[PDB]
């Protein structure tokens, strides 16, 4: 749908949040902690501090606040008390508030310790395809060229991009219209007009594309256990350009983009 400027405001706010949680928590990502702690501590800023609630917690039947994905989990992965992260480990945690009614939606990677060389590859050339994807972001442009441009990128890269999971339409509701696929597909035929909300979250894998679901029922892992990497943004589509909603202070790439 078109958000109004007072439902975008709210979206800000919200994407602040959103964006503040993993600001918060990249202080705590560190060898020895549990991913059952981690997302103690982001529920206890959000409702606490923050003020407001978890998008995640209940949702869809979902147990926990936040997702954190280790290494070879692609998505979804449930925080665990015992799950204890260590050296070398790349962690995906993706965050969505809810506050005055509209959510954010964002994720960032996170090595543990000592980076591997392809663990800090894998993450660096994912936020880069998130980053060129928001490049694109413009009235105009449909969001297949966006698909197709996340996977040339990634594929030049020697990655594979998850098929399954893609980005999605966000507002007073969680997972809207439309899908965001990270892949060329002629299925997507979108053209993006100003005022919509979406969020764009490419997951990336080492190796093979193909993914498997887990005895939980959401952690999802590589088919052949490669490492994979997802970085994710909350935007809204300005009249010539985009505004990334979930903007942190680490993000090597403006919030308000313009073209012309
Ligand atoms: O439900 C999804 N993600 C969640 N993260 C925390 C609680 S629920 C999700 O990505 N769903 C998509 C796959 C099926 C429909 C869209
Ligand atoms: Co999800
Ligand atoms: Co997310
Ligand atoms: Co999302």
């Amino acid at each position: 749908s078109i958000k109004t400027p007072e439902d975008i405001e709210k979206m800000r706010v919200a994407g602040r949040l959103a964006a503040e949680v993993l600001e918060m928590i990249e202080p705590y990502v560190k060898p020895g902690v549990s991913t059952g702690e981690l997302d103690r501590i982001c529920n206890d800023y959000i409702v606490n501090e923050q003020h407001a609630v978890s998008a995640c917690l209940g949702y869809h039947g979902y147990p926990k606040s936040v997702c954190i994905s280790i290494n070879e989990v692609v998505c979804h992965g449930i925080p665990d008390d015992a799950k204890l992260l260590k050296d070398g480990d790349i962690v995906n945690i993706d965050v969505t508030v809810i506050k005055d009614g509209f959510h954010g939606d964002t994720s960032k990677m996170f090595i543990v310790g000592k980076p591997t060389i392809m663990g800090e590859r894998l993450c660096r050339i994912t936020q880069e395809s998130l980053y060129l994807a928001l490049r694109m972001v413009k009235p105009g442009i449909n969001l297949r060229e966006i698909g197709a441009a996340i996977q040339k990128f990634v594929e030049a890269e020697g990655f594979s991009v998850v098929r399954e999971y893609c980005g999605h339409g966000i507002g007073r509701g969680f997972h809207e219209e439309p899908q965001v696929l990270h892949y060329d597909s002629r299925e997507t035929n979108v053209v993006l007009k100003p005022g919509m909300t979406f969020t764009i979250e490419p997951m990336v894998n080492a190796g093979k594309k193909e993914i498997r679901t887990m005895k939980d029922g959401w952690t999802v892992k590589t088919k052949d256990r490669s490492l994979s990497a997802q970085y994710e943004h909350t935007i809204v589509v300005t009249d010539n350009g985009c505004e990334i909603l979930t903007l942190r202070k680490d993000d090597t790439i403006p919030a308000i983009i313009s073209h012309d």
